[PDB]
């Protein structure tokens, strides 16, 4: 409708926006604002949403005249795509339906899958020797194979493709899903597959918050029915979502009561009691999860490296200790949390992997729970039952917070900046106190060196602790008030965590620096003298020193304090000392578990032990171990071939 | 268009290049300069980028007349290829898009895969059993064998292949990637598949930075999948990258600043402090890494050998000593250094591998970090974790700087001129001083001799160094600048290594040769008798002194000195004597 008139209307609104483009020649696009066009010509901006097919084409040719007419006109009239980044309304992937088809929409979400840089032909010239050479059957990259039945010029059927005169363009297809931060309330990860064109290809990675704004197109992929079978959003402009929309927002009236709650006494005790009030006990585990929620400060050094600011927690224990429930109450309490299980229900269930799509068979990089939850939390239940592919990449995603996959024709790196509050189960049914943790845990020994807090939620029969948990469960089932309700409401506490992780950034103080120093040197020489003439036990490692500073800064952020008070660094010591008992202390002495084992004894005996009817007796009178211990030693040696 | 006019245009410009053609009679491809054609006719030269199919066809056909009509002509119309070794814009691999298909492009980069010689057909004359065998079809090397449905002469379908009259020509396919050293900031390992014709077959090997100038084709037609979405690149001329473009830039003002840093005092200690300022301690270890950065000179002796200048260093330490950190700060600081781990998911994470390609199932030789970083450094953490093929292949890459791989029909000999900065981890938990290193390290004993320096890092529970490293670690996290500001800027010190290795070439002096001959005989002959006869322990030795010559010349190159003075040799003793101290 009035295409020639729209060109004059677009040229009228077109000039400071085209003025800078007139200066920068290599810029192959033009970012146009809809609200700006709405102010100049509201009727013209209304035609953008109504008929986007005739509006984008007429605007491109119009601004071309606004380009050649003034000075600094480029020699070659490069394609000027009209990119309308802003729109009056912002839609949702769940809210998106068949009504917005062929309408200029602006849907927000997160990209989960993405294809390679697949070239596609724009002007499909078919080579017909008989006649009809330069004829073009304009095909879209998502559309199926186009082929004419007969040449209209000469009636010949010798049809073939002329890829020598064909002008090929770039094309990429991604999958836009609901954001797990706020749109997860619907509990439906709906997806709308979209396409990307020149200056849009390779503009966003999977697991990233983007605000795409394009035309909702359709494709008749199936011939079983005349109506469309699948809709594909033809993205006109892509843009990453702003910080305010992709993060939790707090009302100004709540900003006062959040600061008021920080000034309230025993704020640390109130938050601990407010985390999972149904489960009894585990106050050390509750405070450890609280320190993981109020994660430490994440700083970047000018040398290029970036200091870690997350505290991963692992909950190992026997079945029946409500270790899976603890991953539920925090799943809804945390601002950005993706509750999932260790089971590899998908190819990219835990870590992002590459899988061939069902549409064209091309490998697409699908994100995982450790990618969609970037800058948030990911509570992984049953962490001991994982696939071999996921077990190999979590070693890098937990420390470096990056997932570099370079297989299946997809090479890139993601940002796995997530706090993995996981919970694993022992492979022997119940955890034994006479064996180390990796001995009964399916996780690799190197993987345990990544978690800053590893609590042992063991089951121990005691008349005092069992009578309290028995009466507590009865109060929960009876509907008691103070047995289920938290001291701080979940709605306010969810904003309290987001307020601390965004505004309050504590810094180390001289008082806390002396406490962190005195604690680290105190653990040294704790058990090294014990295993002399061999591998001396290292009670604490510099890795754990960085974890101690993260927990000390975590307690200061939980109190909404801009500095690490000496009392805050002391609180992290108690939590570390409590975990010491669980592992690396109060068990096979210090250094227990460590990277693999204490070594104080096991490793020590390994070097002494290092047609075999003579070697079994030789180990007998040697006195290195009893006949039962030296028996089990060679079973593990035969496991590795020794 | 105007193909007849283009032939007259090319023949008009067609001078000195043809003068070279008469000199070398077997010249199947004559090289033509672009600036000579651009100055002759910019409109004619512009037609080469728009449609090179008709441009290169009319260019060779026009000079074919110049091959016959002028005197000294060839007896027949000898096939000549219009080779072009220059273009106005040199594009990049990541910058190359689908908008350059069917256009003459000039893209630079490195090669990682190279196939063998495949005698594919150029024009397959399909013989029909009944009649009509006269028909032909221009078979392409990148495309598979095509098959027409029926014959036009008699309409018969009894078609068969005729390998007698078919002209089979040489064909090779290679994979050209981005630069791993120059474009490390781009972080894009993208590649474009390319084919090599008769003149360019076996031209380069994987790990060779070349500057190809060809036409971006397209393989959109595929029998397996019609929406193949694949674009290939036919190359017209290949040429290795020049040092002006394939290395870091050093301006004359910058070269002055680098010379000014040499006039600055105590840079022999400031360089050690600047390398990885976040991690505390390791004065001798950090100085050893600096000693490896300014590697020794490489001189080809008249006897056929060459003095190795790649001073390999190994950092065997315990977990928690931040060894990996040291491999990170130096990787970005070094001019040519790519970070990689021991375990790798690719085909060749190391020197070389052999596996059939995914396109046609042909065996292609793959490349790794020890060849992509030739002329530089390669830092590999988890060096102890490596496959059986890795352990045997590196020994030739480290010591002899060569990669001899002839399996799977890929006859090739790569040159791995790399200075490796490795860091192994003993399998028996924490490293125990009581038992030796080879008992705790899976590395072969001869591999340890390849590393000139071996630092035994450790984390001792000494409250003295603990309180010092705890106060230092707190300073790094607190944001203190002193902990994260090097004595020499990272960008300035990166140019300091390139200017030192390229220009400064220290030569042996009497003062250094006497100290290197004194310190050798007071220690080698001192413990030569060894103990209890049998296999006597060998401290310093010929190979040790060799490495020791690298250590003395590295100190002179570190301070931008052409003469290795005795104190530069004395500084070499302080580092090598610590090696027997720590080990
Ligand atoms: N401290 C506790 N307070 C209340 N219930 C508990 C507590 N510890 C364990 N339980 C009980 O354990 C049962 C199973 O919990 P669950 O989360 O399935 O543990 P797991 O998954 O390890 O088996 C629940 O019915 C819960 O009531
Ligand atoms: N001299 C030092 N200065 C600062 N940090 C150190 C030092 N030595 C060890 N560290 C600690 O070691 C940790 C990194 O060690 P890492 O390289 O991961 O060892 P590994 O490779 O065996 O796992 C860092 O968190 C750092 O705090
Ligand atoms: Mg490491």
């Amino acid at each position: 409708m009035d295409r020639e008139e729209m060109i004059a209307r677009f040229a009228k609104f077109l000039i400071n926006r085209l003025k800078d483009l007139l200066t920068v020649t290599p810029k192959r696009s033009l970012a146009i604002d809809w609200a700006h066009l709405n102010s100049f010509d509201p009727e013209l901006a209304d035609e953008l949403l109504n008929n986007p097919e005739e509006a984008i084409a007429s605007a491109e040719d119009a601004i071309q005249i606004v380009l050649r007419e003034p000075p600094l006109l480029v020699e070659r009239e490069f394609k000027v795509h009209a990119r309308f980044y802003n729109l009056p309304k912002t839609l949702l992937v769940k809210e998106l339906g068949s009504e917005h088809i062929n309408k200029l929409i602006q849907v927000e979400g997160i990209i989960t899958r993405v294809s390679e840089v697949k070239p596609f032909v724009e002007k499909a010239v078919f080579v017909c020797r008989d006649c009809g050479n330069e004829m073009v059957r304009l095909q879209r990259p998502y559309e199926n194979l186009v082929k004419p039945a007969k040449c209209d010029a000469c009636g010949s059927r010798n049809i073939e493709l002329d890829v020598d005169k064909s002008r090929f363009l770039n094309f990429q297809s991604f999958r836009l899903q609901d954001r797990p931060e706020s749109l997860k309330g619907g509990q439906m990860p709906r997806f709308v597959d979209a396409i990307l064109l020149d200056d849009l290809v390779d503009a966003a990675l999977p697991g990233d918050r983007v605000l795409v704004t394009g035309v909702l197109r359709v494709i008749l992929e199936q011939r079983e029915k005349r109506p469309i079978f699948k809709k594909i959003l033809e993205v006109n402009h892509i843009e990453q979502l702003s910080k305010e929309i992709e993060e939790l927002e707090i009302s100004p009236e709540d900003e006062q009561k959040i600061r008021e709650l920080a000034k309230r006494k025993d704020i640390v005790d109130a938050i601990v009691d407010s985390i999972a009030p149904a489960i009894w006990g585990h106050r050390i585990v509750k405070k450890g999860i609280a320190l993981a929620l109020f994660g430490g400060v994440q700083r970047t050094l000018p040398d290029g490296t970036k200091l870690r600011g997350e505290s991963h927690v692992l909950l190992v224990g026997d079945p029946g200790v409500a270790k899976s429930q603890l991953l539920r109450y925090v799943a809804n309490l945390a601002p950005r949390a993706i509750y999932t299980s260790g089971k590899s229900s998908s190819a990219a269930g835990l870590t992002a992997a590459a899988v061939r799509d069902e549409f064209t068979g091309s490998w697409v990089l699908e994100a995982g729970v450790l990618v969609l939850a970037d800058g948030g939390f990911a509570l992984i239940d049953e962490f001991d039952k994982m696939s071999d592919r996921d077990r190999s990449a979590i070693h890098e995603a937990l420390e470096q917070q990056t997932i570099s996959i370079s297989k299946a024709g997809i090479t890139a790196t993601l940002n796995s900046r997530t706090t993995v509050i996981a919970a694993a189960n022992p492979k022997f049914g119940r955890f034994n106190r006479h064996k180390s943790l990796p001995e009964q845990l399916d996780l690799p020994p190197t993987l345990l060196s990544r978690f800053d807090l590893i609590f042992l939620l063991l089951d121990e029969p005691d008349e005092k602790v069992d009578a309290s948990i028995a009466e507590h469960i009865l109060k929960v089932r009876r509907g008691e008030a103070e047995a289920v309700t938290p001291k701080i409401p979940y709605d306010l506490l969810k904003k309290y965590i987001a307020y601390a992780r965004k505004n309050v950034h504590p810094v180390l103080s001289r008082e806390a620096m002396e406490e962190i120093k005195r604690y680290y040197v105190k653990m040294r020489k704790g058990l090294r003298r014990g295993d002399e003439d061999g591998v001396q036990p290292i009670p604490i490692t510099a890795r754990q020193l960085e974890a101690l500073i993260r927990l000390s800064e975590a307690h200061a952020r939980m109190r909404l304090s801009e500095t690490v008070t000496r009392e805050d660094a002391r609180a992290a010591i108690e939590i570390i000392e409590a975990m010491m008992k669980t592992i690396a202390v109060d068990e096979e002495g210090n250094l227990d578990v460590s990277i693999l084992e204490v070594g104080k004894s096991s490793k020590k005996i390994n070097k002494i032990e290092k047609p075999e009817e003579k070697v079994i007796e030789a180990a007998k009178q040697a006195g290195i171990g009893t006949k039962a211990d030296i028996e089990k030693l060679l079973n593990e040696l035969k496991s590795d071939g020794r």
